[PDB]
């Protein structure tokens, strides 16, 4: 379309997933306020669009997000901040019902960490870093460095990367646990586009129900975790994909499901 | 004894140890409502002997359970599911004081890998597969396998796990922190009864606070953690195998506990 | 000063990291209630000092802490732990704003585990073995050794590590998520002063507001923890060493921070 | 029936009422293991009518509950109370999903308060008295007398119904909130029985999970409970109560629900 | 804009508070999805407008709100709700910085009570009237109906007025904690008004903290809430509004607040 | 002792009873830093002392507290605010294991009305009036003036008492939540020592205990909350107290506590 930093297209089989490409090779994919409403704007596109199941956020080969642009956020003060609400359009994609995969290839540092953490799954590149250098400028994270990461990398990593900010591998993200496959710089987006696929292959309501189950896990406690899975589960007896999955599952065939 | 679907019997040294072997090769440990009666009624025996110190929870050498039946909840509505409290009876593992080891080889599906994870200690053979297939039937997982598992292996990896209903291998749950050792398939047992013997050979009712002191990290936050952890720390002070222990640890010999 | 169980000094350059060496070859550096005592005025003096930026707590090349003296606990009652609170001076770590750095080489049984959790960055050494064996005398941790480990490494890790009494290694723990970084024995030490002169290097005010939004992700839920960390990245434009880096990252320059 | 201790009735219009009456004139109806197993067995019976809808759980003339049983207790020390769990049968109360009303005619002390807290509504009458006397023998109340009071009538005044055993009159209890309606002594039963009914003319399954709603808010934030509330709103759009009850409020008439 | 459902227009001295009227004597103000639509767009503009500091939601002398539209969700099902996110946008109230008051006049039965729940000041008349009659028609409450009515009034009576579908006065309201002051019906919005006007006299930004520190006591706990809230005590030091009103308290004048 | 803004002195029946007295009839009781450290001094030595088993704080009878020193807080900036930790010494009263009681005479305002708020009963007089006036000097509450205010009246009275300053009488906080009693001026005192004399009676470890088992009302759930209560109730039979008041109740005699 007329987009200025992203490129918004569907791609795979069937035009069944939706592929956010950060375009600006002229500051590192700086998260600037553009750049975020015209993400936004294309996420709910992509949410209102009943042909898609399935969301791939990625960037460039060489860096997928550099933060925010540090020269947009010089001049300011705290009433400026405060009575302005300074990045409230960045918890965007913590409200979108489909899954939302982060392809990272080259430099993710600042808000592009915090991004790829506010996906369901994180692909990262056999060339990625993940670091929180926000320290190195005086400031700390405010779009969820400091408590996605903590949870997902552990306490010790997490304070390590925010008050050194230091640079990690992928392999040190797998072996923690803030990415969940490793995959070659030139094949990450082909096989992004694959999982989206997979997952797009399954009944949308019944998958955002999953993906509020996975999320729930921190927001309340195991006991009210568990009480609200069982209940989810419980609502989904009512509907007719369900029923198409377990008939199929009994007689040895193949399940449509109608996205009911 | 008149058991169907399950074989109970007291192994390991001075039969201190109750191993529980789920035995329906015919549907691949199919998670049915008589077997899991059979198992909380074992559950439930291996609670009232005051011999027995831990459980060893294993299946088969290909598969050690493969869900709940689905062969019987397929003709189930939203008000057979709901006001019947459905799967009410899979809650006995979490409220059983005694320890109990999970020792999985082959298939864990869905209920496999969600009664493993709510046991304390998981093992795992070289030969085995942990997923949660339930994205591919129309349904989610409802007995623990949205909570549990994001909070152990990580939200990237519960999240495609769930999403996808791909299997991981044990290294994988062993790197994430689903598995705490991988075991060989024709020794896991042994070994599993060995782990039970070096947890029964302490201080029933201090094993159970213990138990309980690190159950207590998911439903509630640090601080009030560690506050519940010293005032459990303080009421050991008032048994004789605390006194017994800390005096054969002075005067450097063997403590033996009375489970008083 | 004049301490006779540990040993504070200025190390690192300029002065500016306070390395606390734990001096008790005898016991295996037993944290006795004299020990802590000088624990904590060490750190109230490395805290009121504005030349230190960070803290490096660390032991013997053998053991780091062998936990709490047993020669000092084994003649008390229920009556002897309410009135007159013990562990009630090991709270003292985890209320410093400064980063607090743990070296670890050789046995950290009990007390040592716990110590080293508290802190932020946690260093071990190739030959270093972390365990909770509080379970072989009867007693169970009362100082965090059930509440920081099972969110560290896992619940399995965790239950298998408090019931069985076993020693796990740096690879593990660092698999798991317990160390960030395994050093050799003979330049732990270096490594950690060099991450502490790294930490030290940025405003102290950033630091501890990063300290403290990465501390709190254990005492509240995610949406919270967000909306926390979005007050504390508003109320830093306020100060004076947030626009210096800003202006140093903007005009690419040496950032020179006043601590204000 | 064959109960020595309560009465067991089926009350009201149509015998949709059920009506639990503590029949023990000598000792204040302790709450003995005895009077527990057949509460439980007659709220058991009661969950398992589809004819009954509420439950009416009440007292005496003169006294409701004198809380436990001293005369079984006394020689009890720790190791014969943190064991096999002795305070294990009075949570029963809490996992009915039918609506249970406490009327509360003269001395609720100890455990009549809070088996009466552990109901939907509380029914005072006009000589009634609450109050909680067990820091006048040397211990606290164990069953929710510390935890429901606090959160229903405040904290200084459950401070100092538990620092100092002071009786507290209905109009108290009604101005603070532990009452939500004073009925005379002579007519409580039959209000009661009518409030039961008035319950029990509606869907049973949106009644339950109403229940449910209520009751979540007492141990999830407000945040996540307003989203399980929107939920288990949502799962209400698939039974035909619903929608006959929607039907009758668009079409002049009464609304006849099949409890489906 | 020409709003047709709800009349919206700047009251009180200096054009400082804006008042948002339901006009709907047909329907007794029945929550439409136009009607949520029109007041959502003039809280936006009250919101962004830097001269209302203070938005007092009021209905009718009637009615206030008779809550959802039944006429127009009648025939909706479980896939028309789940995937559509029927009353997403009821959550547009509690997002607002600016304080909300709500006069109530009559009846507020449903979603009316919702509505007024989520304000921060609930001002009530003579003749006015809650309850929750959702469970009369084969629903639950499901915008705030069983969680801020619970944490108001009591567990016993949210339980009553929720199973029952009764109805209060004002003076039990102002007894239990749902309404705030009792005030005339021909005098309501004028005091209403005044109370607006005496909070739009102070400064914005110390407005919205309070507001914030003051709504965060449902969502975290007691020690974290006490952080938070000194936390947001320290971030008000920075302001001019602050020093300003310190200045005058000290020379005995009047604070003239600039919103900075 | 040598006390120039408080008066410390041992009251009551065989000096039981330590009244702390805030004497500064020039600044309507302001909380300096002075008052603050002999408060804590004075609070410190009271709870050291065998002989005193609860405190009673009061004031004078024309103010209790007027709240913060504006006179020295009025030159300070966000840097002397986030470091040194300013009003730090204002969380000694919430850690004290012994009952503190509040005789609230005169004017509460700001500080006055946090520092009764944290204790656990609160004695209002005839003519007392609490309030928060912060809103109208440009400051926040910053001590629990919006945590526990919020939990104890409601949220819209404390919303209208933060956002207006107004003042409210002992009735309106006795019939909302806030105090417990309300008594003359001139026999305030003395009603306040009679109820430290008849909490004093009872044996301190348990009384302590049952202190924390309600302040646990507000940091956890309503289950974890539950089973801490249980867990300490199982403790108390570790005590001679419990015993011999058990003894003394199955004997009909008066029981003799010795605090073990
Ligand atoms: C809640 C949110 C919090 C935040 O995110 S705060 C910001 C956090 N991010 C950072 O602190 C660091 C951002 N980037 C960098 O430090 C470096 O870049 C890299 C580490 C990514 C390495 O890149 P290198 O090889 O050194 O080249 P280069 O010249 O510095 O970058 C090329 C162009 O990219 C612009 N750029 C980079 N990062 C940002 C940014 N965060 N905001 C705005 N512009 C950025 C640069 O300035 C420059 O542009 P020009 O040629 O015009 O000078
Ligand atoms: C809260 C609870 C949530 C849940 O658990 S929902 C259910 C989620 N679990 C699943 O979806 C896993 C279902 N099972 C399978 O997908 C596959 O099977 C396996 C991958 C485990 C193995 O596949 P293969 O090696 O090809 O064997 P096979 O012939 O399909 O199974 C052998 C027999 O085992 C029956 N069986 C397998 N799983 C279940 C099951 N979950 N419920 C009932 N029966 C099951 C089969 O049907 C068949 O039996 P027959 O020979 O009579 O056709
Ligand atoms: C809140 C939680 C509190 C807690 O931490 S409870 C206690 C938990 N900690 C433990 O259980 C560890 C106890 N220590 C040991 O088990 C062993 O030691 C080691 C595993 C560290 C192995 O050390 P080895 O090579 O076997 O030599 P060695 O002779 O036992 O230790 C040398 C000296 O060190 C003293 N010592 C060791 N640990 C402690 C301790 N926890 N408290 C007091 N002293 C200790 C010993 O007794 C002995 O001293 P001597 O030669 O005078 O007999
Ligand atoms: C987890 C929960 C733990 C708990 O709840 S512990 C319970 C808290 N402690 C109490 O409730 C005891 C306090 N009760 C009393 O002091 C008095 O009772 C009353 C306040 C109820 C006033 O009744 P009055 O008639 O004046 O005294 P009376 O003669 O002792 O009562 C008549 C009969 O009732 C028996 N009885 C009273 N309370 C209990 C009880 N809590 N447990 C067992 N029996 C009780 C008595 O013993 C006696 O019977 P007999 O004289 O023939 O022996
Ligand atoms: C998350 C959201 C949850 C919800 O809110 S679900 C809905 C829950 N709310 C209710 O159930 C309230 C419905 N009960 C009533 O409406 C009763 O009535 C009253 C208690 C308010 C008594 O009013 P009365 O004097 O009997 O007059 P009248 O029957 O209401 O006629 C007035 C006109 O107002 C329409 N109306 C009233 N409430 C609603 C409504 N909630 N939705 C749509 N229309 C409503 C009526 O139907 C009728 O209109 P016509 O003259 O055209 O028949
Ligand atoms: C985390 C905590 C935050 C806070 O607590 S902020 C402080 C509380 N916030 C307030 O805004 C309260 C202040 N408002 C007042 O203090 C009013 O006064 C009163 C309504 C309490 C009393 O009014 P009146 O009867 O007219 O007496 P008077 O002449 O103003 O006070 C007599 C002397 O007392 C000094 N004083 C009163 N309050 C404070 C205070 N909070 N800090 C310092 N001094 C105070 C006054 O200034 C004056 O003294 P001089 O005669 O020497 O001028
Ligand atoms: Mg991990
Ligand atoms: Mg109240």
């Amino acid at each position: 379309a007329n987009f200025e930093y992203i490129i918004a297209e569907k791609r795979g089989k069937n035009n069944t997933v939706g592929l956010i490409q950060l375009n600006r090779p002229k500051a590192l994919n700086a998260l600037c306020d553009g750049l975020i409403d015209e993400l936004n704007q294309a996420l709910k596109t992509f949410e209102e669009d009943p042909a898609v199941g399935a969301i791939v956020l990625t960037g460039g080969d060489k860096a997928f997000a550099a933060g925010a642009d540090i020269k947009e956020m010089q001049n300011l003060s705290f009433q400026d901040c405060y009575s302005s609400k300074f990045l409230k359009h960045w918890d965007h994609l913590t409200q979108v019902k489909k899954p939302v995969i982060a392809a990272v290839n080259g430099y993710a540092f600042g808000g592009g960490c915090e991004l790829a953490m506010m996906c369901d799954i994180i692909y990262a590149g056999e060339k990625a870093q993940f670091a929180q250098p926000e320290i190195l400028i005086g400031t700390i994270p405010g779009a969820g460095g400091t408590q996605r990461l903590t949870r997902a990398v552990g306490k010790s990593l997490a304070m390590e990367m925010v008050l050194t900010g230091d640079r990690i591998s992928a392999q040190d993200a797998k072996q923690a646990g803030l990415v969940s496959k490793i995959c070659p710089v030139e094949t990450l987006v082909e096989e992004a586009i694959q999982c989206a696929e997979k997952i797009a292959s399954n009944s949308k309501i019944v998958v955002a129900m999953a993906k509020e189950s996975v999320n729930a896990a921190f927001e309340m406690t195991l006991t009210e975790g568990s009480k609200l899975e069982k209940k989810l589960f419980y609502s989904t007896f009512a509907t007719d994909d369900r029923k198409e999955g377990m008939t199929a599952f009994v007689e040895k065939r193949k399940a449509n499901f109608k996205d009911q």
